[PDB]
């Protein structure tokens, strides 16, 4: 066999990599050891970044069709059991009107709930459709790197045959026990039971959290509303009884599905790249599910890498473009492993406000409910203490908008404009802050195209660089054309303004851009700003060719 | 003829007064000179306070059934003409996601567009159903007041007969040229210009991919009556005939959608407010006491709130439960609102000339001058850039009269004998008090909205209150409020419902939002008037706290 | 006081008459004894004919905004109690897919549930807006007729004054005990029993996974007012107090949903129809001429159609465009409908005893007897099977009064001087004329509905017609109808709009459904009255065809 990129693994990271590469016209072979996509719902929270990426590749509408929308995700309930009485509720997944505003303003996309069970075949199929070779029941065994490429040994679980594939690059998207990361010698620094069942819980959810949390803490998570379910906590037909005491009524017929377990050794790779091997997804960040960062960061790893491999494979970028994958994504790996872990400590204070031990008996828990309804000033302090504790759990339940969106890249693939880092006005984990400084994601605002709403993001992406400016920045069109033909790279210029293809109909682009109208923003295929000019002066214009060459390593 | 309250006028203020008075079991006769409710769409923006009032009396659902919802009000377009090129668009009626958040947080209710044409009969019919006598084609001619009541002379435009009505009180809800205000001798201030309104019908392809309450042409307005067949053009005694059809054509920018030229009507305004709204047994409300520009859509809404302020007070006085001095609080609380909206509606006018100024245009531009301004606007120079920025800045500043004024709509601050001060100073406003609502539980402020639950289903704090009575809100540790309330209730012969909000209770602070908004400990209490204003606040359930309730209620009632 | 038409009554018939008369530019005074529109929900089923009439006068959209739609009316449940076990369910209000097809094909409009409580003010307000004078708290006492008009004596319940009105005509729309019918000396026939109605409020979990207009308990009815908070219980001068709350409880089958016992009202019916509806200058309509059971919901609907039949006729006569003999056609066309619905509503009653009979029950079963019938119903024997089949057969037969009667609702067949016979025999009905609508374009039948297009957007044949005037429909090869129509129109001084339906025309037979329904060649013509009835039909555009139009119109107008 032979291919440009061997992608080991067909999870979210591998499948997205395959899809992106196949789109840019790069030959890839994506393999998977197992028969199918993941049989479990597993990760389910899709954040705005992943939806933006789906939007870019044309899959957002299908995703939205299958996904449960944001407004059926917000009603988070803390209770003894679902049919029982509830401690109280928190506005999960940005369902508070203020959080919702902040959500809406940050992206054209929105949170939704789309279990991996469904996300995966949607991306695996799109990858093969766009031109990726996809091969399941095929196991990566090892590889040898020379400085011309790589030779991997594969075991075929259908024919029993063992064969070699010659590639230029590997992508290790092979999950939390990546043999690819092990063979690349990547340095790393820094459990639960799931039960799928089926029961009509419509009556006791009609009147719309994405999750029910029962205090040992047991999560009742919506798979499909509201007939397919999953219980998760920190087994035989007893699992039925486990689903009965968590529902707090054995009155609904329950259909006990598959029972699995999930163990996690929380670590991140300090480096994600070794020679021609690039690792991504769970392979470089293993962590708790708090905040639902896993799948989303993994897909974003793929989006960062694919266009860079394509430019290098095409000879348009020097191979040093690829150094920026480690530079930009490794800090995200460490960040999310640390954040997901930190969120765990938001939970003991809930038990403590109850005046409970880590493991409460049934008499101890019923006693805490009593103390909670106590008409004394001490009862009041108790109710306030409980509320304060529950509120603090939001950081892992949709509160973490800043973590999700505030990527700040520093690398050779980002050309500094000379401004200092403005930092963040408010807490950078809770709150997204838009920035057009190179290294930040292009901000979303609405423009119009034929008086119909279009995002700044929809002007960009599609595997190419895009330059955004205004009418007084007309010279950018010519300058980008000279740079484009000399460097042999596509540079799409959009001049936003009255009477143009795209129009700053609400004035929001002028508002968000941070530069004069004649300034320009150069946006990477992955939606990150890589160059910013403040005006269309001679010196401003001349710097474009310098920045693009620099980004390309030429 | 004999009644307790003669209501002169069946517009929004009169009709709401009749409905509330009837719901409170007060006999009223509401009259109207004309044969019907108002033929024209007229006022159409229904703000959250009016919707709350509709919510309280059970008309909010029917109101929403008929009204156009907030999400179809947001695209205001500034353009040369409808089918022409836009200057740009503003996120009117709190349609910006941030403005929307602030909107949603403030009230269980929402902006909608409901023309008077439909609002009026909905309230007039409810008033008659609830027990009010309603008599149209009946004209108030005058009255004489004595110590015990008032005798008005009426002219019946059906029988030609002239007859008298004996009433204890007269409501002057008779509009911008109130004869009742004139006869009561109300002083008016702030006297410091008309508009023509053309209805037409046309299926307007071009007002869909936006969805907006209005289109402004540079100044003509193309406002929505029904989306999007019905239509009305407005601009600043004038005749006009069939060229009005032409006048519709060049404001639509094309003449190939058939249009049906409906009724043509003028509206003149002599901007003024009454500095006092009450004289003896005469109370004036609505346009009768505040005459102003339509900017901000404050008219109808403030008028309905005038009625909501007065009705429960008249009912208590007529029932002998409150002394007649309770009615003094109507002028104290509503007159400042009257002056406020007249001044605000006027001020919003001066936000439009800078738009012409940014375009380097005269107040009255020809079609060459305007076509030139459009060219200059697409100029690829730094001076073109400055112009585009200047235009945007000007257009943005118009938002204050087009949904920006949330603060104006909601930040009522009452000081009177019907509000018992709790001893705290006025915290004032953190942000601009015209643009931004600030919730407050200090006496004199409207009860803040948050969501509670009742059987795990969401209910507003507002839904715990109102219904023509006083309500006291507290938490579990404030249990003593129930008994204290009962003693005060039986002794003063006044209804006072206590809600203990908490776990295992009828109403539950499920989101913790009540503890967060209340500004007091759980054992504290808020006393809410029938009109949803807080009239008393205790910080805890101490003896001194508890004993003050009776004092406050007696004080509010004037007893 | 002086008017053209004095309308006695402001119920559905009177209000619709006032609205139509005002739309036709006829001066009317509509009076009502009481202070408001009807406080009770009362009639609530709005059939397609009433919706068509609302469509014609532009109120269908607001009607639909308020009404519950057909898809939420279909699950009728027969049960012991609400929270108890069902006997079974019928596909009420044409909810069976076949019945739904037949429903949809018949009309552009659809069944909805709109309580009188809301229908009435919507029409009363429209009548006043369109130009009618409306005067409530005003009581008709009597009248004397002479050659030139009528003088009625009125009592004003506001002023106490008694006064006279001079009118050319009096409409008796004054309900089931019409004093106007009594004074006109109308004969009544078919004299060959009351019901109590209890309003209450409760959130009823159990009426959701079905979605039905009513619940029948074995006989009590639990009918929907609003889905599903509002409620009303109905069963066959009686007092009742708080046990009515208990009476609600055992009909709900549980006592753990809070309920709020509203107003309690009785309804007695003396079943009769007027054999004639007109005497001199007096015309009676609505309950005044047909008093009957609610089975089938025919009352309000037939009453509104009475008004629709009469109004355009009065307008032509008052304008001098038609001779007064045109009004003779009101009795000829509407009296048979009156007798028909009284007999049908009554007949539907006898469909309920077989239900008790299939259950081997007495007319009045105890709770042991009923519990035994439920046991027998689950018996695993062939005799149990026969019982289950017998129950189903009985329940199915009740559909005729619960939406089965499409034929009754729509198959009006007019014979009078206001319908010009075309010489064809009566084709009669292929299927049962009570159950099934049969479309017909023969003179005397309602214009059939099919979809055409106008700018490729769907429009009903009905939407081409109505609006207070005559309309002529034809196709391209019938072009000569336009000129012929114009000559007849100018000579008789009557408006007559011609629509040429075809390719490239204003209205297009896009689906070929007009050619399919018309029963005539393309060059043929249908003349449609303002009330949507076909009054003339020509088979082609021959000379003899064309010349007959003038003859028909003169004949219809009595000239
Ligand atoms: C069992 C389980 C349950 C989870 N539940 C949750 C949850 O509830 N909430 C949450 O937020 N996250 C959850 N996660 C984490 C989540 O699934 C993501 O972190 C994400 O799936 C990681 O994507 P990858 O695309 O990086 O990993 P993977 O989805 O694990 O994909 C790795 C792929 O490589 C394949 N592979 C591995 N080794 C080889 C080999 N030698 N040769 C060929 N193919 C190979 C695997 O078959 C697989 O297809 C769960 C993960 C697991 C494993
Ligand atoms: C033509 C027109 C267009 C308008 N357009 C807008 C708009 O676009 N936006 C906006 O915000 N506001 C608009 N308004 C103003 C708006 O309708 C409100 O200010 C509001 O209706 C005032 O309520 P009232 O209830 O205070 O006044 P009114 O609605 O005017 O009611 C007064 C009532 O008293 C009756 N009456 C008066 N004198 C007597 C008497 N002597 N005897 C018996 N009855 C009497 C009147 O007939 C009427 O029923 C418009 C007003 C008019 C007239
Ligand atoms: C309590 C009740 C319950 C009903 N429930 C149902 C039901 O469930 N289903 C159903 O199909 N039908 C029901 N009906 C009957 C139904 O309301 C219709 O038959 C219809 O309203 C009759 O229309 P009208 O317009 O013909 O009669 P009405 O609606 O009765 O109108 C008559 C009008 O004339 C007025 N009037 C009478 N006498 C005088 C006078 N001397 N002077 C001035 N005004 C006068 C009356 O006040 C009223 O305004 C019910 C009727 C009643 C009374
Ligand atoms: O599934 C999740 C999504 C976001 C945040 C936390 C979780 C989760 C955390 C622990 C067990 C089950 C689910
Ligand atoms: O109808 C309006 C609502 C809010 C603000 C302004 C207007 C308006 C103001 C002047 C002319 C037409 C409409
Ligand atoms: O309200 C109805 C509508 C259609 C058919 C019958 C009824 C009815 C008949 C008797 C008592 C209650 C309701």
């Amino acid at each position: 066999a032979e291919t440009d990129v061997l992608i080991v693994g067909a999870g979210p990271a591998g499948a997205m990599s395959a899809t992106l590469l196949a789109s840019l016209g790069i030959r890839s072979l994506m393999i998977n050891r197992w028969r199918s996509t993941s049989p479990g719902p597993r990760s389910h929270i899709i954040n705005q970044r992943t939806m933006e990426i789906l939007r870019d590749i044309g899959l957002e509408e299908s995703a939205k069709s299958l996904a449960v929308p944001k407004e059926y995700m917000g009603e988070h309930v803390y209770a003894t059991s679902l049919a029982g009485e509830e401690f109280g509720r928190i506005p999960a997944w940005a369902s508070h009107p203020q959080a919702h505003a902040e959500h809406e303003l940050a992206s054209p996309s929105r949170y939704c709930d789309l279990p991996q069970l469904y996300f995966e075949p949607m991306v695996v199929s799109e990858a093969a459709l766009r031109g990726a070779d996809v091969r399941f029941l095929t196991e990566y065994l090892g590889h040898v790197e020379d400085q011309d490429g790589v030779t991997a040994r594969l075991l075929d679980h259908v024919s029993g045959a063992e064969y070699e594939v010659r590639a230029k690059y590997i992508i290790g998207a092979d999950g939390a026990h990546s043999l690819v990361a092990q063979n690349a010698g990547l340095p790393f620094e820094g459990g639960s039971i799931n039960i799928e069942f089926s029961a009509d819980l419509s009556s006791l959810c009609e009147h719309k959290g994405d999750m029910y949390w029962m205090f040992g803490v047991a999560a009742l998570r919506m798979i499909r509303p509201w007939n397919k379910w999953i219980c998760v906590w920190g087994t035989k037909e007893e699992a039925k009884k486990i689903i009965h005491e968590i529902i707090g009524t054995d009155e609904i017929p329950v259909e006990v599905g598959p029972i699995s377990t999930w163990t996690i050794n929380q670590q991140y790779a300090v480096r994600n790249t070794s020679g021609r091997v690039f690792c991504m997804g769970d392979a470089v960040h293993r962590h708790t599910p708090m905040g639902g960062l896993g799948l989303n960061t993994s897909v974003q790893d793929a989006y960062n890498l694919a266009w860079k491999l394509a430019l290098v494979l095409k000879g348009t970028a020097a191979p040093t473009l690829l150094d920026s994958y480690d530079a930009e994504r490794s800090p995200v790996a460490k960040q999310i492993v640390e954040r997901a872990f930190k969120s765990l400590s938001t939970f003991p204070p809930v038990f403590e406000a109850l005046s409970l031990p880590p493991a409460p008996t049934e008499s101890e828990m019923a006693e805490a409910l009593v103390r909670l309804k106590d008409a004394s000033e001490e009862g009041a302090k108790r109710r306030a203490a409980l509320r304060k504790a529950m509120d603090a759990t939001i950081i892992g339940l949709g509160g973490g908008h800043g973590v999700e969106l505030n990527q700040r890249y520093v690398s050779r693939a980002v050309f500094p404009d000379g401004t200092p880092d403005p930092g963040f006005v408010r807490d950078q984990e809770f709150f997204y802050q838009a920035s057009t400084r190179p290294g930040a994601h292009l901000p979303h605002v609405w423009l119009t195209e034929n008086q119909r709403r279009i995002s700044t993001l929809d002007l960009c992406g599609k595997g190419r660089f895009t330059l955004l400016t205004g009418l007084s920045g007309a010279a950018w069109k010519h300058e980008a054309e000279q740079v484009s033909q000399s460097l042999g790279i596509e540079l799409k210029v959009c001049v936003i303004g009255p009477g143009q293809e795209f129009v700053d109909t609400y004035g929001e682009y002028a508002k968000i851009s941070e530069i004069g109208e004649s300034g320009a923003l150069l946006v990477r295929p992955d939606m990150f700003i890589a160059f910013r000019a403040k005006d269309a002066s001679r010196e401003g214009l001349e710097q474009l060719n310098v920045a693009v060459k620099s980004i390309l390593g030429r």
